[PDB]
């Protein structure tokens, strides 16, 4: 089998991407944030505290003839941005772009933190990291990809995120029309539960490539590119007036600037992020200070190849017995 679904930016900055997902019988369609940095499929629901729902579409398990309470199971998750959610668990039928999994754990939110409530466009998350990170207790549950894998034509999914435009998540096949050149594959460590890999270096604009190993995660659920402070300083030093602002929480730059590109290495290959992809707009409405799309990871504990980096590439998440990542230009 295969599936193919369009993913759409939630706003004009590409802060996140939503993909329609069918849950239950009859189908209830929710727009979920596909997140290769986590491993829970959770949704706003008829059980979510009413004051914490503000415009989202909810899953109502009592209206699904295929929903079953997973008795005794609970879940609770905290994300790297300080947001969180928790609740109980149903199993139900879940379909993405024509690909169907029966018995998928659908984690129903009883509580969500304020940042979820405040984002009316995201109805939940669909985790695509390794199932070892899934938070369901006392019986850990599998991701949608893990459940579908054996049925797929090939045990892969691909992320093709657009810049200020829709893109595609495909399951079970590699669309050879969706990229240019060849796909360069690179090794993955699953030891932390992530799609963790090592970039071979970077360049800033037209500058020379610096060969240096940068371990990080391919994370569609993170907006920006988080890299070591040395790398990030070298980038922003090429932008007149850019500075790190403790009060804003990262590098800012004059909105009048034209930003240089940023290149990252995948083996001997190179992915070029155009400068425009690094502009996240005014820090507050009407400001002439703009927020940078490349930020320091120094306070995270891990480097994160988020949407800023991934949207410059066609990315293969290869879930073969030994997982690997592939990157192609597009």
């Amino acid at each position: 089998s295969t599936g193919s679904a369009t993913t759409t930016p939630i706003d004009s900055l590409d802060d996140a991407y939503i993909t329609p997902v069918q849950i239950g019988t009859p189908a209830q369609t929710l727009n979920l944030d596909f997140d290769t940095g986590s491993s829970d499929l959770w949704v706003f629901s008829s059980e979510t505290t009413a004051s914490e729902v503000d415009g989202q579409t909810i899953y109502t398990p009592s209206k699904s003839t295929t929903a079953k309470l997973l008795s005794g199971a609970t879940w609770s998750i905290s994300y790297g941005d300080g947001s969180s959610s928790s609740g109980d668990v149903y199993t139900d039928t879940v379909s993405v772009g024509g690909l169907t999994v029966t018995g998928q754990a659908v984690e129903s939110a009883k509580k969500v933190s304020s940042s979820f409530t405040e984002d009316s466009t995201i109805d939940g998350l669909l985790g695509l990291a390794f199932s070892t990170l899934n938070t369901v207790s006392p019986t850990q549950q599998k991701t949608f990809f893990d459940n579908a894998k054996a049925s797929l034509d090939s045990p892969v999914f691909t992320a093709d995120l657009g810049y200020h435009a829709p893109g595609t998540y495909n399951f079970g096949f590699i669309d050879t029309t969706a990229y240019t050149g060849s796909i360069t594959y690179t090794a993955v460590s699953t030891k932390q539960g992530f799609w963790e890999w090592t970039s071979t270096g970077y360049a800033v604009g037209s500058g020379t490539f610096k060969s240096t190993s940068i371990d990080g995660i391919a994370d569609t659920g993170t907006t920006l590119l988080y890299l070591p402070a040395t790398v990030v300083s070298a980038y922003w030093a090429q932008v007149s007036g850019a500075k790190s602002s403790s009060s804003v929480g990262g590098y800012v730059f004059p909105c009048s600037a034209t930003l240089p590109s940023f290149t990252f290495g995948v083996g001997s290959a190179r992915i070029v992020i155009p400068g425009d992809y690094i502009d996240f707009g005014p820090i507050s409405t009407g400001s002439s200070s703009c927020f940078g799309g490349i930020q320091s990871s120094a306070g995270i504990g891990i480097n994160i190849f988020g949407d800023v980096a991934l949207k410059a590439a066609f990315v293969v998440f290869n879930g073969a017995t030994t997982p690997t990542l592939g990157f192609a230009s597009k």
